[PDB]
């Protein structure tokens, strides 16, 4: 409507001023993140069960609990784990838009039924139902340097003085804790428990029963008595703070009146509640937190918010704390913002320079510096009222839209001063005459392409959010710049653009004379047009030749700053030989990389194959970016080099890696193939049946590479089985023999307690060298139904036999997570099918099942023609809606092929993949050429019917007429990235994924295709 | 209304008056389902053969396919025409008047030797200086 | 018995269970087929 | 129901206002417990 | 109470804003919302 606006520019001031007043304000009012959810919802119930095995645990709460998650709405599937050191882990994964909160609700109600189900130190322990958010936004790590205390000081430190506080802040969540806190522990010792004759069930037995409350009622309670005047409350027994008063029970008086105590048979030490996890920092000891991202804050002031609470604790530090971070993905996010609003600053400052060297006028060259950047305020208004954030994957949008933005000033412009410099005319019949050549143009440009992009929104699964950002981005920015672009533009072309009719004219002549060359040229291969129609299907061809000899993948490696080296130990190695290896490691990333490595934060079993004493892992965070130039100091050349340096450990796989984005790695190449057991076959057949599945895989290499089992194998384990007779002729009753061997072996949990303030618990277990070998059973004595001591071995005996250190589940059945990948070359569409061809003849029961992130492959994985098969046609549909023809759309949607070649072309030369910054580059060059394609015939269309001109000659006419803007938005965008293409320093992987492709196919689709839309317009109205 | 919300105010509900009821009613587990009334379907899992009585197809699909079934999206209530498999225990009173035993020894005897007891590591944490062993000690396992 | 939960849809309810069914068929015993009894869902669909 | 109003105080109300945050809004969040033995929390969330 | 006491003159400049703009936008000057927006104080005075 931009009639209304020529007369009116007020009102087109004012609903610019509303627009880009709504874009400011919901600036200062949206989250900035790094990634939006991305991952279908997945609660986690995590239970523990001290002193167990993985079968203990498997068949007495995971099974227990997982035939009573029944019920449960929107739930995919369920995976769970059973390992050695007591833990379950299950995980229900839902579908994609399940609100989690409704979801860990019912799964956590579901789960509140099935407790009475559970054993009794499992419901001591508790269970704990939450969900399963993202990876951690920073770690705060804690040492003590300045002289010497332990893990669980520093560890009791944080979680009374820290954890408290550091959760009371803007935007925080779940906040873990690498230490373990205090707990009044008991070290029981059976040479006095011998010779005072008594047993660890008479020392559990004991200290139940003196801390606890008391019910006491009150003086006075009511109902008083007829002249009652006083009321108090009976303060009763209470519990037991230090040490001494647990060293003071009375377990036993004799004959002779002796006074036997828990500091007689036993030792006391305040230490710590678990004693598997042991963090470290350099070379001292340790601790951490693990603070999460909640919804919907910044992680900018949250993580500043987060330093300035740990800030204003160092003067209540105890004389040698002091606070450092050695995980801290933050200033990555600041760079990958302030590098993209740099690039939109300088595309501006670009076209601003481009149009003042076509134009030769300050006065209208200044129409897109002011109409350009209220199209980003609106956008943005626009994306805060979807409720989406800023992302990275929003700026790369508003990044690689920025042609389509910047064109519809340009064209404009450039039009109405073609209109006055032509025909000569004041600024405003000029602009109602210009503006009404391109005024349906403009209203089918916003209709053909709202459908390039639209369909890209509609897609399924895990990848279906990350297209769906791009999608609504550059759909809202260039739906609002269509709106802008007939409303503010015209009446800005009408009120400042001057009237005044008419040596640095070198540019111009230049411009002239080619512009003369190129239409000679065009009206000379507009005649005998065979050879460029079938070069036409020599392009296509190589297209598709290029397009299928390209490796397909997702999100670029980057440097984030940080990476990891994980550690394991074969089969069965303590904790001090994992110590070593990690300090191997930290020997040497603190030595060999002097200038590269700050801080590497090795954390012992916690391994990403599972929880265990031989695994390790090691947080090593680098310098910053701009201490380690050059090529060899990037995180990609630090991994390898440890890597090719870790082979010399003679007994021990270490090996380096980095940080894809969380997890949907594998770059379109993974599998997460369950091997699952759908009969009552087992354990030992069922890894019989893995084991021939394995080994039909490595019969094809040229299919299948890396197929991995993700699980770990048999070890040895020491039964141990009770004689019935002997132990009921003794005497012996068998509930005190597994009390005693299960309390001295394990932790037993007795109760809890109250220490400065807090509440703590109490555990009991035997001395560290009473419980290390099978010849140290011999020193248990248990009482007999009379009184006499029988040891172990006179009622049992003792065997080692493979048992199994951890046991997976699949939908409630046995399964084993066999991963693998796709050979190079071959995708995974024809790879998955050979492994469902290749488990089908396993034995009668073991059957397949795909999970993960081929899951959603499965369910509607060849969808994506099925979606621009439905654009073509809309597109087709509106391009014969607006030239009043049918075959005018083939003349105009022959481009495709041409904006392709180059983007093809320069991921091939320069070495980059098919991931989703190159499709959606792709999908804009596309667009754009597209978008002139239309311009050009719409004026040859309304040239030879309006005027009455021949067909030749409108062509030309209309190709002359149309130079001047396409390579003038061409030359101010294949120069306002060229910066990103050749930068290499912090985030570089996805500014280089943008950069090549809309370099290079927009180089491609303007030199191209300015040649061959004459000819495909003229083959058409020959054959038609 | 809204009815998972109802399901859960109704949970809560129930969840504190769960510490009053018996036993061996919690042992065998309460549930709140939002199903609607009555049945939409009834599957049936006849025998061609002849090799299988009641009792097996119940257990068939009592273990292998009604766990399936009843977590199946839009899935309220799942009843069961049979009945799981259990080692069911049929005592005789004559035979433990004769060897002068009650229904209580047989319970007691059941619980202490069908245990599945959790017996620690014998190169557990934390070590000694020079501890180069780590396995489980394996006490005893559920009858079969 | 499968009774259906509150608000869903009967025929894509009915169609995952058949869709269930077809995944847990190949791992019957020797001689167990699975028979349709009573069932409220054709009815729907044959007379939309 | 063996109170001091300060066992209840530093075991079972410290503990849950300590694990109050991160839910959404909340605004405000006052407790009490005395010595009868009860406790209560309330947390007030934002209007709307 | 202190919150209504906190986004009162927010809402007096929002609301002078938005009617600026909507007489600029019928009117077709600047000129003529500017000889109404300080016809306001004549009312104010008389409120308070
Ligand atoms: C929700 C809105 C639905 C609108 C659907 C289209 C119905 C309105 C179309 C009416 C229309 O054709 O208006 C023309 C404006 O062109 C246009 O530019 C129409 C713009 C369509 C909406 C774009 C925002 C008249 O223009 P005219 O008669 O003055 O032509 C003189 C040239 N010299
Ligand atoms: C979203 C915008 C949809 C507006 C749909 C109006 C489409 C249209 O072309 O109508 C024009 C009215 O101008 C307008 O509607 C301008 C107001 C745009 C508000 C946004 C015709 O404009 P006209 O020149 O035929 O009639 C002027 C008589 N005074
Ligand atoms: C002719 C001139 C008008 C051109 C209109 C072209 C059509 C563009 C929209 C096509 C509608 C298709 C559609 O709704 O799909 C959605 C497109 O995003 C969108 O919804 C984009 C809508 C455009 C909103 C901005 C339009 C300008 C209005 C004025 C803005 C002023 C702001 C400051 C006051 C994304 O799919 P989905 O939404 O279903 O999936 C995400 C759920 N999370
Ligand atoms: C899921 C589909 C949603 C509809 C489709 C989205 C496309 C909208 C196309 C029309 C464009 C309208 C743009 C005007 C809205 C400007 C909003 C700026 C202020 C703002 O961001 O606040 C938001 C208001 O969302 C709002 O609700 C403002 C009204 C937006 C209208 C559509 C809803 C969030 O509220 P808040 O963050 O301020 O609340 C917490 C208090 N601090
Ligand atoms: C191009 C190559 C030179 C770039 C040099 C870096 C300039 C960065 C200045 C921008 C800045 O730091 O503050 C921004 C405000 O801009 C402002 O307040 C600008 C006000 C005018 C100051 C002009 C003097 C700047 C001196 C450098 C000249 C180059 C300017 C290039 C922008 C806010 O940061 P944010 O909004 O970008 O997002 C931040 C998300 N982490
Ligand atoms: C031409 C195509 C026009 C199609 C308009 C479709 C707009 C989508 C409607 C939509 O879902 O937005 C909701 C309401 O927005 C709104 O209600 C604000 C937009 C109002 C403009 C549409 C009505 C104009 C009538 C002419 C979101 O709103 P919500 O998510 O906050 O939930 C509020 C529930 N109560
Ligand atoms: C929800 C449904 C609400 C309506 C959807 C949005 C309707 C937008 C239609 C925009 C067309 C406006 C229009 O016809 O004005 C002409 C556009 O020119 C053109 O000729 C543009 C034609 C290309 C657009 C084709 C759109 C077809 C689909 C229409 C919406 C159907 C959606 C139904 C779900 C002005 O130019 P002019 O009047 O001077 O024409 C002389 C050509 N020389
Ligand atoms: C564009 C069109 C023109 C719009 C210009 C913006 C007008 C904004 C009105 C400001 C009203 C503020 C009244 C107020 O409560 O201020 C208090 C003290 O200031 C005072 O004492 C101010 C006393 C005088 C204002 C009281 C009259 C009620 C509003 C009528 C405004 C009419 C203006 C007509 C030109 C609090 O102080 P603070 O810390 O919030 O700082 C901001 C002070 N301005
Ligand atoms: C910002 C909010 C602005 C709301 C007020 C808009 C009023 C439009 C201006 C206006 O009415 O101009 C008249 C045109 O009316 C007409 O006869 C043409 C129709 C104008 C329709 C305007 C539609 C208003 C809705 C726009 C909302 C968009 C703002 C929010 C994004 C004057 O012309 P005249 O008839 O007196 O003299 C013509 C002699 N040749
Ligand atoms: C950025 C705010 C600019 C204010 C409007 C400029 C003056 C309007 C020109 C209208 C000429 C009649
Ligand atoms: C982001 C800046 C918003 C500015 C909008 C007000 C324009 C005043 C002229
Ligand atoms: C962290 C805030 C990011 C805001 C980016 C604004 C970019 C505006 C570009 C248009 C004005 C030049
Ligand atoms: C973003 C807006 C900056 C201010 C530009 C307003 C220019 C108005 C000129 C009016 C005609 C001379
Ligand atoms: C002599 C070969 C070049 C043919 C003319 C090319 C015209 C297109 C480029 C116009 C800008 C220089
Ligand atoms: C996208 C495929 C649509 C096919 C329609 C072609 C119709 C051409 C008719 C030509 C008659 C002049």
């Amino acid at each position: 409507m931009p009639n209304f606006f020529i007369d009116r520019p007020i009102f087109a001031w004012v609903i610019a001023i509303i627009i880009m007043l709504a874009g400011g304000l919901a600036i200062l009012k949206l989250p900035v993140a790094q990634y939006p959810t991305i991952a279908p919802p997945a609660v986690t119930i995590s239970a523990s069960y001290p002193g167990a095995d993985a079968k203990t645990v498997q068949d007495t709460v995971t099974q227990v609990i997982e035939q009573n998650m029944n019920g449960i709405d929107n739930l995919m599937y369920m995976s769970s784990n059973s390992d050695s050191t007591g833990t379950v882990q299950i995980t229900l994964t839902f579908e994609s838009g399940t609100d989690a909160d409704i979801a860990q609700v019912q799964v956590q109600n579901k789960l509140q039924l099935a407790m009475p189900l559970l054993p009794q130190e499992v419901q001591q322990q508790g269970v704990s139902v939450e969900k399963s958010s993202s990876s951690f936004l920073m770690v705060v790590g804690v040492i003590n340097t300045d002289g010497t205390m332990t893990q669980e000081d520093i560890s009791d430190y944080v979680a009374a003085n820290m954890k408290d506080a550091i959760s009371r802040t803007s935007g925080v969540g779940d906040v873990q804790l690498f230490g373990s806190q205090y707990a009044m522990r008991i070290w029981m010792n059976p040479n006095e428990l011998n010779k005072f004759q008594l047993t660890p069930v008479d020392v559990i037995t004991a200290i139940k029963a003196q801390n606890a409350q008391v019910a006491a009622g009150q003086l006075g309670g009511t109902p008083p008595v007829k002249g009652q005047q006083l009321n108090a409350s009976i303060i009763a027994q209470t519990r037991l703070t230090s040490t001494e008063e647990f060293g003071k029970i009375l377990l036993k008086v004799n004959q002779d009146g002796s006074r036997v105590l828990l500091r007689d048979v036993a030792k006391i030490e305040l230490g710590g509640e678990n004693y598997d996890i042991i963090a470290e920092f350099n070379g001292q000891p340790a601790s951490g937190l693990g603070i999460k991202l909640a919804t919907g804050a910044n992680a900018l002031d949250t993580a500043a918010a987060i330093r300035a609470e740990l800030a204003k604790m160092e003067p209540f530090f105890p004389s040698g704390l002091k606070i450092v971070y050695p995980y801290d993905t933050t200033p990555f996010v600041k760079i990958s913002i302030h590098e993209v609003v740099k690039t939109l600053v300088e595309a501006i400052i670009l076209v601003f320079l481009v149009m003042y060297l076509f134009l030769q006028n300050f006065r209208a060259t200044l129409i897109p510096t002011i109409a350009v950047p209220v199209v980003l305020l609106g956008t943005f208004a626009v994306l805060a009222a979807f409720g989406f954030s800023i992302n990275t994957l929003t700026m790369f949008g508003m990044v690689l839209a920025i042609g389509l933005l910047v064109d519809d000033a340009i064209v404009v412009v450039e039009n109405v001063e073609r209109v006055m410099a032509e025909e000569g005319l004041p600024p405003k019949e000029a602009t109602r005459k210009s503006m009404g050549q391109i005024q349906g143009a403009l209203v089918g440009i916003a209709m053909v392409l709202s459908a390039v992009f639209v369909p890209m929104a509609f897609f399924g699964g895990s990848t279906g959010a990350i297209y769906r950002q791009f999608s609504i981005t550059i759909v809202s920015a260039m739906a609002l710049s269509v709106l802008v672009a007939l409303i503010l533009t015209p009446a800005l072309c009408a009120t400042m653009l001057k009237p005044i009719a008419k040596f640095f004219g070198w540019f111009n002549r230049m411009f002239e004379k080619s512009t003369h060359h190129y239409t000679d040229s065009v009206g000379g291969i507009l005649r005998s047009t065979g050879r460029y129609l079938v070069l036409y299907l020599i392009i296509v061809v190589g297209m598709a030749y290029l397009f299928v000899r390209l490796p397909s993948s997702f999100l670029p490696d980057e440097d984030q700053g940080v990476f990891m080296t994980m550690v394991q130990l074969p089969a069965g190695a303590t904790q001090e030989r994992t110590q070593k290896v990690l300090n191997e490691v930290t020997h040497y990333y603190l030595t060999k990389e002097k200038n590269n490595v700050e801080s590497v934060f090795a954390v012992n079993g916690f391994g990403f194959a599972g929880r265990g004493q031989n695994t390790g892992i090691a947080f090593v965070s680098l310098k910053d970016w701009a201490d380690r130039p050059g090529e060899e100091n990037k995180v990609e050349a630090i991994t390898m080099r440890a890597t090719r340096a870790f082979s010399q450990i003679k007994d021990a796989m270490v090996f380096a890696f980095n940080l894809p984005a969380i997890v949907e790695l594998g770059t379109a190449t993974g599998f997460d193939f369950e091997l699952i057991d759908q009969a009552g076959l087992g354990h030992e057949k069922l890894t019989q049946a893995r084991n021939q599945l394995l080994a039909e895989a490595a019969k094809h290499p040229d299919m299948l590479t890396s197929v991995r089992p993700n699980g770990l194998e048999d070890t040895p384990q020491f039964k141990i089985d009770i004689d019935q007779e002997k132990a009921q002729a003794l005497g012996v009753s068998i509930n005190d023999i597994n009390t005693t061997l299960g309390a001295a072996w394990g932790g037993s949990y007795v109760n809890d307690f109250i220490d400065r303030g807090r509440v703590k618990k109490v555990y009991v277990m035997s001395e560290a060298k009473y419980r290390m070998l099978p010849d140290d059973i011999g020193d248990w004595y248990v009482r007999a139904a009379d009184g006499q001591m029988v040891p172990f071995s006179a009622f049992s005996s003792s065997r080692w036999e493979y048992g199994s250190p951890r046991l997976e589940r699949y939908n409630g059945l046995p399964s084993m997570e066999i991963l693998g990948q796709a050979a190079p070359g071959k995708s995974t569409g024809e790879a998955m099918e050979l492994m469902e061809q290749l488990a089908s003849k396993l034995p009668t029961g073991v059957g397949y099942d795909w999970t993960g992130m081929s899951y959603q492959e499965r369910l509607s994985g060849n969808q994506a023609p099925s979606l621009y098969a439905i654009s073509l046609i809309v597109v087709f549909l509106c391009l014969a809606a607006l030239y009043e023809s049918w075959s005018i759309p083939f003349s105009v949607m022959l481009v495709v092929p041409l904006g392709v070649i180059g983007a093809l072309l320069a991921a091939t030369f320069r070495g980059l993949t098919n991931d989703v910054y190159f499709q959606v580059g792709l999908l804009t060059t596309i667009g754009l050429s597209a978008k002139n394609a239309i311009l050009i015939v719409e004026f040859a269309k309304d040239l030879m019917d309006k005027e009455g001109k021949g067909l030749i000659e409108a062509t030309l006419d209309a190709v002359r007429m149309r130079l001047r803007p396409i390579l003038m938005t061409s030359l101010a965008f294949i120069l306002g990235v060229m910066p990103l293409v050749i930068s290499t320093g912090a985030g570089s992987g996805a500014q280089n994924a943008v950069g090549t492709g809309v370099m290079g196919g927009m180089v491609t689709a303007t030199v191209l295709a300015i040649f061959f839309v004459p000819v495909f317009f003229v083959v058409v109205r020959r054959r038609f």
